[PDB]
């Protein structure tokens, strides 16, 4: 049968000078004697050719190039396999008998003029008024002096990003009940002095991006994100949409969005039976995976990598409530949280187990939880994979979700299990033929194309 | 099994005051006790509830029905149908049912108000390379075009698309600005519109040119400059590839619709692709093309659509088909058939595969009869014009689609291989007083398509 394989990463993708090296693997029994590269300003079918040496065991590889001096920056490509009498095409969403959708190929930005620190990032949404007061109606009284006071468990948390929403009394003056201007310039200078980031809820953008405020960017068209880009030229702007925001991505007038379509709804539909509207859903694997394998298809590689993922929001209930009596699949969200392209954001009390002011007493914290978040953030900070790799879903079945990040020689294999206590045949694979595996959270166990996943779990494996 | 119908279109919708009353027909034994119709999505996605009609409107169909207020929101009304049961839900949209989600962009759309031009629905396009179609380089030019006006009114033209004219100038090898001008004056007064190939936007739209359109941010500004001076210009683009960003986007009106007819027709037919590049593409595949590129437009920009079986950047179609040219005569009915207006390309109509043969001698007569035939049957029919498009079997050689316009029907059948049979499912589409076979030598009889060999069929509902 024909298999392809390639993600728009390394060891598929490789600049050289002004030269974008493209790889394609295939393995099969009626290979296509020619494959062309489908790729300055217009649609061009760009020659490829055959490799000498077998990348891996039973697998041919096939080599093109696309000329960089001369081109937009987002670099478009599918493959067009070649026989006597027919073709076929391998797109991200696997094999397509006719051509694929313009903004559904491959894609990454070379040069790239996205803000490069938000891949590094693990972000933390406060809402003001229920975090912390400085050591009511319905104002508690938290204001930003608490968040200032708060920086070392958040530092401890793995968090490097803070979102505060809201932060302004809505030309635009930060809420007296939060402390004021006064309050916010300490928090900027206080999050300088620990490496933190500093995003807010939305000319007015480029006052707050200038000195002193200094601001990393904003939560809100492609004209807002231009002023913003010359006042800051690594400004973050992205946009909160509960739907398909393909259209405002795929026009880069915002540089990502919090992505409910691609991440949120999916897990809520596949971990807690439910929607937006909070109607029923019944989400098999198969059926989770197409969803968002067909969402990031229309992302660039860069793109994915800065996609807002979340379990939840101040627009959303709790996930933890919304899983309601499965609330034992919430660890399974906190690893996928973690593992799949984008940047994680942590909706403030997530993490101690909230289901409503923060819970500072120990007491009242869900310590388990607690230190599984601490773990993925480390996971995340020590693997480039977690970061800036390419994801292909290895098997999506029923209960179970497999897909590995890919990044140069460094493989991370990540399995999810909602159901029963299973095993799992996972058949050979040429991004998954390494030296071993080292199991670093979960309880699974990978042995001889097997996989062997406890009842309701996650587990994570790296390539040694 | 679960079916569902919906076109955007009536009787499935129906403006009243500043309602859009939009229905779904439901068919099957384990039928959603809700539907929410979801609606707006570019600001404010909403979830509309819908309830269920007492008439079936035909036998073993649930009627469901629900409505958009049109007073704020965008012009392009898009809106899908969220199947509910207590435990799950299932999504309809343009491209039947889907498990998650669809996209934004790939929803059911209808333009209300409707601000393109409403007039190009109602054209059949004839695209002339002025030097080698008529003398008053082979030498032939615009006054020549203006003498042949008589013959292309007997095919059936109402609309003149001349690509090249400008040197800008008209190329004086034409007969420049003066000849122009007269061809401008000759096509009015015969009620025939006029696009030209391409500030200067502004100038050709103006009098004393008054052009009807133009061929093609950036593309926006052109747009919308030639709009201020004629709101009822015509603004599309010659795509090679996929022109949806475009469409989805407003900056152009309409698209040479290569990557959503031509090419799907060149791989279907003719088994050969732009590249040249050999395609095995059966029924099943060349349909799933052609509806999945249809589903990112709405009903007002489908039935805008430039299609085209060639033009002057690609090889006279029947050329392409080589040894199965036999062919030709199912991508003419299928041209003049599918959504969208139809181009033929100066020559296509007397068999050219070069100076046009004016000599009847060196004419496909028969040819010739099946384009005016065509072109005859669109005008009289208003399915063929403003019709929504269902296909009703994709398989192997066999293509079975019908055109739904309020009560009336357009059933077209496609064959190209050897004669066969097929079975129809009944569909509450085709549940019609009954059919009236108008072009082709097809036969339905009761749930039976008899397809001669290589041929297309169209009949109407009586």
């Amino acid at each position: 049968m024909l298999k392809a394989w390639h993600l728009p990463v390394a060891p598929f993708i490789k600049e050289q000078q002004e030269r974008l090296m493209i790889t394609l693997w295939l393995s099969g029994d009626d290979l296509p004697p020619r494959v062309t590269l489908r790729a300055d300003n217009e649609e061009l079918s760009l020659p490829m050719h055959r490799l000498r040496q077998a990348p891996h065991p039973g697998v041919v590889a096939w080599r093109g190039e696309i000329n960089l001096v001369n081109g937009q920056p987002r670099r478009r490509y599918s493959f067009k396999l070649l026989w006597a009498d027919r073709q076929l095409w391998f797109t991200p969403q696997e094999f397509n008998r006719f051509p694929p959708a313009r903004l559904e190929q491959f894609a990454v930005d070379l040069p790239d003029s996205g803000p490069q620190w938000v891949a590094d990032q693990v972000f933390y949404q406060i809402f003001p008024d229920r975090f912390a007061r400085s050591q009511g109606s319905t104002f508690y009284g938290g204001d930003l002096d608490g968040i200032s006071e708060k920086l070392p468990y958040l530092k401890q948390l793995g968090v490097t990003a803070l979102y505060l929403n809201p932060v302004f009394v809505a030309y635009r003056r930060v809420d007296p009940q939060f402390g004021g201007d006064a309050a916010l310039l300490r928090l900027r200078h206080n999050t300088q002095k620990e490496g933190m980031r500093l995003i807010l809820d939305g000319s007015v953008v480029r006052h707050w991006l200038k000195a002193p405020w200094s601001m990393d960017g904003w939560r809100l068209i492609a004209g807002i994100t231009q002023a913003a880009k010359l006042e800051r030229p690594d400004a973050f702007v992205f946009g909160e949409h509960f739907g398909d925001a393909r259209q405002w991505l795929q026009a880069d007038v915002e540089d990502s969005a919090m992505n409910y379509r691609g991440f949120t709804f999916p897990l809520w539909g596949f971990l807690a039976n439910t929607d937006i509207s909070y109607d029923p859903q019944k989400i098999d694997a198969q059926t989770c995976m197409a969803w968002m394998d067909n969402y990031r298809a229309g992302l660039s590689h860069q793109q994915q990598l800065r996609m807002f993922n979340q379990l939840d929001s101040h627009a959303t209930a709790r996930f933890k409530s919304l899983l309601g009596k499965d609330v034992a699949r919430l660890p399974l969200a906190v690893v996928w949280l973690f593992s799949w392209p984008g940047v994680p954001c942590i909706y403030y009390g997530d993490e101690v187990g909230v289901d409503k002011p923060f819970p500072w007493d120990p007491a009242l914290q869900d310590g388990d939880l607690l230190d599984l978040y601490k773990r993925m953030s480390k996971l995340r900070k020590a693997h480039q994979a977690l970061r800036y790799g390419g994801c292909q879903v290895i098997y999506a079945e029923d209960n179970v979700v497999v897909f590995v990040r890919v990044y140069k020689q460094q493989r991370v294999l990540v399995a999810i299990n909602r159901g029963e206590a299973c095993e799992v045949v996972i058949e050979d694979s040429p991004l998954l033929d390494v030296n071993g595996w080292q199991l670093k959270e979960g309880a699974g166990a990978l042995h001889d194309g097997v996989l062997t996943l406890p009842a309701i779990s996650a587990s994570v494996w790296f390539s040694r």
